[PDB]
């Protein structure tokens, strides 16, 4: 009934909004006529000027490329050779920096690691020794507290069923009165509400 | 009063499980400090046996680092004297390539900043005559744009108080008796609510 109306005011909306596109449309193509032309009046030296700019410049651009490219031609290639030479020294560096090095690095490994061998056996079998003793403590006092555990869920599984058994009988009990006391409040509910809802 | 039943019965629990935390605690800290006593007991036996085991240990490891710094400080020198003669020649040679094609990149950098200079002289009064042309071209289509845009935004303004005042005292209109049907419900239905509420 009111949507009815509001869809009539729409309705005139709409056909004013159409009455508004047509001079706004006519008006627009035409603003987009002189925009189009002014930009092709723009666009035209624009881009003809463009190809005038580009073409000494890319020209321009090619002759410094081909000095650039001298340049590193000129730079790079006897720079590399520098470089060659310099890294082949660096590596005859490098060799007498590795070789002697890395034999004495592995000398170092025997004094290190296989020492450590002679370090960490014991130590492992020692540290078994320790586990063993710790971990019989943690059976003797682990079966214990096995035991204890057992005792104390007992006693209270026990317990967690001498509260349930009265616990559900009064949940179920309280549900009888209570839930019937809900639907009385639901049925009072639903039906006024499907009043307002109508 | 049904969170009162509930909450009295949260009490009770804690109290309870209060109540049994502390022989737990008690239980707990007897037995932790058994274990502890035997921790303690193997840790001092432990510390004093990686102690005494770690003099040689680090003795060894002290010896071997001690050679091993001695031979690297050794080597280092000589390998100092390699790296800083050939970085001499590395950087004489580098030295004496930085002047010839610094000076010769630099020759290059003035014929590219001078072919450069050159070019964006004209270049950009060449822009100018573009920018000149172009903002010119904006003036003339810009000032009918904006006259044009305007002249619509009047007929939209117009179009507009078609809606200000016509439709805004059509949606009020409906805003009315709208509110009425929104009061009814609305008032009634907090009725409704604090009547399954208390
Ligand atoms: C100064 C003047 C001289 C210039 C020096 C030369 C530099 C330029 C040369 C080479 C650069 C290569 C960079 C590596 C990039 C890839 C890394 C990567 O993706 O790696 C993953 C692979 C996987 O394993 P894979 O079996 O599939 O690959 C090996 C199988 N294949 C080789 C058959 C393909 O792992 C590997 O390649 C791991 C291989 C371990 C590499 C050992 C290096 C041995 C050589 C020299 C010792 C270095 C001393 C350093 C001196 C300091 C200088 C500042
Ligand atoms: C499902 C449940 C299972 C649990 C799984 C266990 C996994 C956890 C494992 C590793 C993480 C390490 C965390 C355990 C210890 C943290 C205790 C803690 O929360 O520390 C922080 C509290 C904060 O207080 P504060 O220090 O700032 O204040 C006092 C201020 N005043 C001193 C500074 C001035 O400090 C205190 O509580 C006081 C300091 C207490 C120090 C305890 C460290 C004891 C060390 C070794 C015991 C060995 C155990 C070996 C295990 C094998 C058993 C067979
Ligand atoms: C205030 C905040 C505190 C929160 C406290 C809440 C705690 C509530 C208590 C326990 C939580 C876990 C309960 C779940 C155990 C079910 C036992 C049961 O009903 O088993 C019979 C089922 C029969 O087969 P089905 O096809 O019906 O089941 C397949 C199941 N479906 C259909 C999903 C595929 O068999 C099975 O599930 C297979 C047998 C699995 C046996 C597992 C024994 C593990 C033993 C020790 C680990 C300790 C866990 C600690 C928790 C308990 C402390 C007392
Ligand atoms: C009052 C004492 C009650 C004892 C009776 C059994 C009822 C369980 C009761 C309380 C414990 C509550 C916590 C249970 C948690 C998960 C329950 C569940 O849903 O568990 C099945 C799922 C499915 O994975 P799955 O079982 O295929 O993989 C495991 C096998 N895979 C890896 C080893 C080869 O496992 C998981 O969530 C992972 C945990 C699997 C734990 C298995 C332990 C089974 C222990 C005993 C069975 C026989 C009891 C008979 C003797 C007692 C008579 C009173
Ligand atoms: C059928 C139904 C099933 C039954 C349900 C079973 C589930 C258990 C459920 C509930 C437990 C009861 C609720 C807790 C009671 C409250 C105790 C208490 O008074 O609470 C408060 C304290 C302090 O808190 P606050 O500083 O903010 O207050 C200070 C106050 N103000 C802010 C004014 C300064 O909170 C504390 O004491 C909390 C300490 C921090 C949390 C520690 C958790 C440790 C858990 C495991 C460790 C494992 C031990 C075993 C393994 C060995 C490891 C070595
Ligand atoms: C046989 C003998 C065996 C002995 C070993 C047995 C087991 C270990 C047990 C106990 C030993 C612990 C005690 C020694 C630790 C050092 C504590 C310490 O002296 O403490 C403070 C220092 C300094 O303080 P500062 O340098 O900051 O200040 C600089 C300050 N300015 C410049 C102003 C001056 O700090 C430090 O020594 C920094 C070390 C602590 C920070 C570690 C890094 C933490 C961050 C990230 C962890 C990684 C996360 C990523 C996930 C991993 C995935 C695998
Ligand atoms: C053909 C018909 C032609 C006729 C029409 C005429 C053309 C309209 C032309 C021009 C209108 C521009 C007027 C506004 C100019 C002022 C701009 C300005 O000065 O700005 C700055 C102010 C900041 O203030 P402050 O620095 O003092 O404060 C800062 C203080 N603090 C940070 C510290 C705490 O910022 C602000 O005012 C922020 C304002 C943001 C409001 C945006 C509203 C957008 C509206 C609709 C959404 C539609 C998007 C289009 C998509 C359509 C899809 C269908
Ligand atoms: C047995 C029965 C048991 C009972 C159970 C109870 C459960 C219900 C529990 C909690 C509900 C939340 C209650 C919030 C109470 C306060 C409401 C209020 O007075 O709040 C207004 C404030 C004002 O804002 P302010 O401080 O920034 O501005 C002023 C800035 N000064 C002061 C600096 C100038 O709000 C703010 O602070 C934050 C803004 C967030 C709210 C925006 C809403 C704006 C209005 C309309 C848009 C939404 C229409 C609804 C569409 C949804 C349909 C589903
Ligand atoms: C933060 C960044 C730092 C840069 C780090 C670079 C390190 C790279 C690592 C290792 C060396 C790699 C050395 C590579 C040498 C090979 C150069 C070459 O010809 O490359 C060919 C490519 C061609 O790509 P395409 O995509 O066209 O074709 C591939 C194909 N379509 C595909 O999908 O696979 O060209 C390109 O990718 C782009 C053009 C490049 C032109 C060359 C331009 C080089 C010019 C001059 C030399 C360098 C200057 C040295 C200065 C010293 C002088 C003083
Ligand atoms: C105050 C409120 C009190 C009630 C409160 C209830 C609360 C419940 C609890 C929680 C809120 C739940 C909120 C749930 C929201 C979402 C419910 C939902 O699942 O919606 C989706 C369905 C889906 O329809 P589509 O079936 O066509 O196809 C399924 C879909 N593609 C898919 O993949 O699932 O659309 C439908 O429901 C179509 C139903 C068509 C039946 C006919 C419906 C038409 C019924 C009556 C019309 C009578 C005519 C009246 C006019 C007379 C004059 C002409
Ligand atoms: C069922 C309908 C029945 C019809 C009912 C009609 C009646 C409507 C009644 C009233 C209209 C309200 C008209 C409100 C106009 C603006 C009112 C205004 O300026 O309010 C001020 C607030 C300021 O909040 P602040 O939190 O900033 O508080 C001020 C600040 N703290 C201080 O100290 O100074 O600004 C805001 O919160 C922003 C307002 C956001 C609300 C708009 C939100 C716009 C939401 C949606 C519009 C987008 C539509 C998208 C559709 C897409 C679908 C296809």
């Amino acid at each position: 009934l009111k949507l009815l109306d509001n869809w009539d005011s729409v309705t005139s909306t709409f056909s004013k909004l159409r009455e508004q596109l047509g001079p706004v449309t006519q008006e627009f193509w035409d603003n987009l006529e002189k925009e189009t032309e002014g930009l092709r009046q723009e666009m035209s030296k624009d881009l003809e000027e463009v190809k005038a700019k580009v073409q000494p410049y890319l020209d321009d651009f090619q002759k410094k490329w081909q000095e650039e490219m001298e340049l590193y031609r000129q730079k790079v290639e006897p720079l590399r050779a520098e470089l060659q030479e310099g890294a082949r020294q660096k590596l005859h560096e490098l060799q007498e920096k590795l070789s002697p090095l890395g034999e004495e690095m592995r000398d170092r490994a025997r004094a290190h690691v296989d020492a450590l061998r002679t370090h960490l056996a014991p130590y492992s079998d020692e540290l078994r020794q320790r586990l063993a003793a710790r971990l019989e403590a943690l059976k003797e006092n682990g079966g214990a507290r096995l035991a204890e555990y057992h005792a104390k869920a007992t006693e209270h599984l026990s317990t967690l069923s001498e509260k349930a058994k009265p616990a559900l009988e009064d949940l179920r009990q309280g549900l009888l009165p209570v839930l019937e006391s809900f639907k009385v409040s639901f049925l009072s509910a639903l039906e006024e509400y499907t009043k307002k809802l109508n």
